């Protein structure tokens, strides 16, 4: 039993809710919140901009030190950093950005990072400003992640479409 509330169960291990991931994280304080990161951990907009804003820019300060030490992430890769006031940990995961021409095939590799964590609160990778089809992202999530994932979808119309079209 965990404290995630109001989710629709899609499969044995995938759950979904129309919710603002920032408000979900603040309420639940999950062990792991996933950020929709880019390779430079520049948290300017989308989910990343919202999560970072909620940390009063502490996420960005920590991220800049991480990049200065380690260099950029790979598309499809991840790193574990602090969850600040939102979670114990933040798993920064880089899905491909279609608006940069990045290979959508890397979306499966991106979701594989979730399997290193027993339970996660997460957005749909490569959705939103990353330009992929959220229906495809949900399918890859279900077919790749084996650990327990609680998906927060900000847009109500999109959420209803994701549920109604789910196979
Ligand atoms: O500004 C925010 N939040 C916020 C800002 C921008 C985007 C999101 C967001 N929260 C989200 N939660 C889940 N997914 C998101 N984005 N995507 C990615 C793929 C489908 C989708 O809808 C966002 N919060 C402040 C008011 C307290
Ligand atoms: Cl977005």
């Amino acid at each position: 039993v965990n404290s995630f509330s109001g989710y629709l169960k899609l499969t044995d291990n995938v759950y979904i809710k129309n919710a603002d991931i920032v408000e979900e994280a603040k309420k639940v304080k999950p062990t792991v919140v996933v950020n929709a990161a880019n390779v430079y951990l520049k948290h300017g907009g989308g989910v990343a901009g919202a999560l970072n804003k909620a940390t009063n820019n502490a996420m960005q300060v920590e991220s800049d030190d991480y990049i200065a030490t380690n260099g950029p992430l790979k598309v499809g890769g991840s790193c574990v950093l602090s969850g600040h006031n939102l979670a114990k940990h933040c798993l920064h995961v880089v899905g491909p950005n279609v608006n940069k021409g990045e290979d959508i095939q890397l979306l499966k590799s991106a979701y594989e990072n979730f399997n290193q964590h027993e339970v996660l609160l997460a957005p749909l990778l490569s959705a939103g400003i990353f330009g992929a089809d959220p229906i495809h992202s949900l399918r890859v999530c279900v077919d790749t992640v084996r650990t327990n994932v609680y998906l927060a979808v900000f847009d109500k119309n999109l959420y209803d479409k994701l549920v109604s079209s789910f196979l």
